């Protein structure tokens, strides 16, 4: 009789941070609600992150989220959440493993890169967001910057983070909105999604500038992108089909993950063709 | 002329033993009360009926039982009566009586082991019909399950009729807009309801089950599938609709307009009698009993 | 450096008759002003004026209308006067008169015949590119039916245009979410839902749905999004044109299409590769005529 749907709770430390980190000044990432620092387990040397936050109810709903999303291997893990007192006020300082191997397109974008990587590549992510809707959590910032690598090694898992914007989205014939309503706010994960699938194919985003930004609200808005040649050449219409499907501007007709993770390309994401793509060619060439 | 005028309804406040004896054989047990079996006084016939307490909600659902009792796939309402019963006020509702049973009963006790795909289509239709009525007269029904599905007769050619509107609602220039009408989300639920019973009917085992918190976030996710041996004749088409009609977002859910328009159910009598599954599963199983 | 800077409106005060002679024969008559044909007094040419009265509704039709002016297929505001007229204070609107006649009326001019089924793609494609100018600067026009489509003149090369912004209103690198950057309700779809009621019109002849007296038959068969493709009208239009139909009639606002995948659809953009298959439209549109009636 189940068990293991039985994981510890979270026991807040209150010991100063420091008795158990070296806290170096190392930004890893700026990111939302503070910054990220790299600090270091004294007794182990090992190497591990910090982001902080006043206290408040916000934050103890991003702790309260995250916390709950550590279970799955392609969330970022909080290893220890501290209540110590910062320059006179209360404060959460959450100490997360350390992902060092690069931000996604940043490891993409220095090395050739198959649509099968690409497959890969959004099957990962693709799990992240399943298990999120499936306990009622919407990420809200899935972004580029918000999915990195843990080491260097060419297996590293890839992992999503950063919880400043998660909300909690709260009869075997009973229907999904008689058990209560879902808001809209789980299927901005789908457009992301779409976003980053394009971004993944070829280099560049479906909407951007041309500095064209009064034009692109409007492009976003009415959905105006599309698949230009050479990039999407040998890109097939199945796999356009389905960012089509995730870039709907109506939320409620985009994919929920359900079906995008049935989806064959992601299911079967290691049969997918290995065809060469621009990404990381475009990826040098567009940092600018 | 005109043909699309039927008559309101004319609650009889005269006793109703003046005309029926009340046997005390149980019938149903849903929403409100109890549906007993009574006879005619004077004609000695088999009838149904329900016990109301007079109140708000008591109003309504006799209201729209009413309205739709003039749809063939609708439990028939023959009188509305308004008595005192122990001192309170009190609707009694009498129905024409459907002894054939559920309709799973007799698909499970279906003898003839042969429940066909298109037996399957020609229910599924007939259970289109009722939605569709309630729908174009705005009421969303709210409990379409196969409990509320009964056959007349054990007559080989009996009819499926549509029962209980315990929770039953009313929703509320040639060009238009639907919206510009007027309508919440409240009808789509029909529509799932619809999924589930299609699902089971084609297979015998409902696609959202216990393992249930789990099975709470299994219907949330929309996340069930068609598992051999039982699905493994069914056409691509078929599961189209059904994962249509399962859709999890209502605003993307098929309408009854849609799904009564679709081949498989337009032209029931030409889909293939492909046998089913579901009447063994059906017998398999007295676990329906919950 | 690129600089798409149009101007802004500015509304004269002088008396309109200083510029414009001002007859009384009709050209149409809207919900909030009826359409008088002027003549410019220095050009001698012909021009249309709709009377408001002035309020925030009829400014905020102005201003609409002159934003929507941009478009070319949209009816063009020239001028706009605020004048007192019988001591009330009013919004004279000049536009572009366009005599060519309404959509359909064109249409059946005809007797030759052949209306085909390519002529009618050409056709949506220009209202929808009314639809799709309004939409992307958050105009919706909400009032889009046959009888506000007209033609600039009865010569060969004649615009199809739209006209009446008296029910109109407004609304509210980067991954954001058409969303999570602004509200916005559904009002625009219904400009959606007109193109669909058109497009059935033009495909055949007679509208999707219709009070039989059966009224509340109407009401109801378009709640319920009820409608079929007769034979012998639609025994061969082509089973997409039927589908682009069937996603625009969606009784679900937000099932809808938007007029970018409508103008992106191949039997709006690549135009030229729709069969030349004849229609029963002209002919049923004269058969029918009871419209009036
Ligand atoms: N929860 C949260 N909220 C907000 C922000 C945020 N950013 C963030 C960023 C990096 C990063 C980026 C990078 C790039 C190169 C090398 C190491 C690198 O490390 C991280 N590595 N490990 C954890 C971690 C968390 N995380
Ligand atoms: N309106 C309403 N509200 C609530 C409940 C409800 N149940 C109900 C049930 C049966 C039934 C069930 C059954 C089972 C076996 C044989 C004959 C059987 O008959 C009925 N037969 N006729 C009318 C009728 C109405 N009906
Ligand atoms: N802005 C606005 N608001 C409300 C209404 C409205 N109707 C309208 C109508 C006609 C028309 C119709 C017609 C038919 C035949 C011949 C000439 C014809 O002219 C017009 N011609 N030119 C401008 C113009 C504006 N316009």
């Amino acid at each position: 009789f189940p068990q293991f749907h039985v994981k510890s709770g979270l026991q807040i430390k209150k010991n100063a941070i420091i008795d158990d980190y070296k806290v170096t000044s190392q930004v890893l990432g700026l990111g939302i609600n503070g910054k990220v620092l790299q600090i270091f387990n004294k007794r182990t040397q090992e190497k591990f992150a910090l982001k902080m936050l006043q206290d408040c109810p916000k934050a103890r709903r991003e702790v309260e989220l995250h916390w709950r999303a550590s279970q799955c291997p392609h969330i970022v893990r909080i290893v220890d959440v501290y209540e110590n007192l910062y320059a006179g006020r209360k404060c959460l300082l959450i100490v997360m493993e350390c992902l060092d191997g690069g931000e996604l397109f940043s490891r993409i974008q220095d090395r050739a890169f198959t649509e099968r990587e690409a497959s890969e590549i959004m099957k990962s992510i693709g799990e992240a967001i399943q298990y999120l809707h499936s306990i009622n959590i919407a990420h809200r910032d899935v972004k580029p910057e918000n999915l990195l690598y843990t080491s260097k090694r060419p297996n590293a898992i890839l992992k999503l983070t950063d919880f400043g914007f998660a909300k909690e989205t709260t009869p075997y014939y009973v229907a999904p909105e008689v058990l209560g309503p879902e808001k809209y706010d789980k299927s901005c994960d789908m457009w992301s999604l779409g976003v980053i699938m394009y971004i993944l194919l070829c280099g560049y985003p479906p909407f951007y500038s041309n500095h064209i930004s009064p034009g692109m609200k409007t492009r976003i808005r009415m959905g105006q992108y599309e698949f230009p040649n050479p990039e999407w050449s040998e890109v097939s219409e199945e796999v356009k089909m389905l960012i089509r499907n995730l870039l709907k501007t109506e939320p409620t007709q985009r994919m929920t993950i359900t079906e995008f993770m049935n989806h064959p390309w992601i299911m079967q994401s290691t049969k997918v063709p290995q065809t060469p793509l621009h990404t990381s060619r475009v990826l040098k060439e567009d940092k600018e």
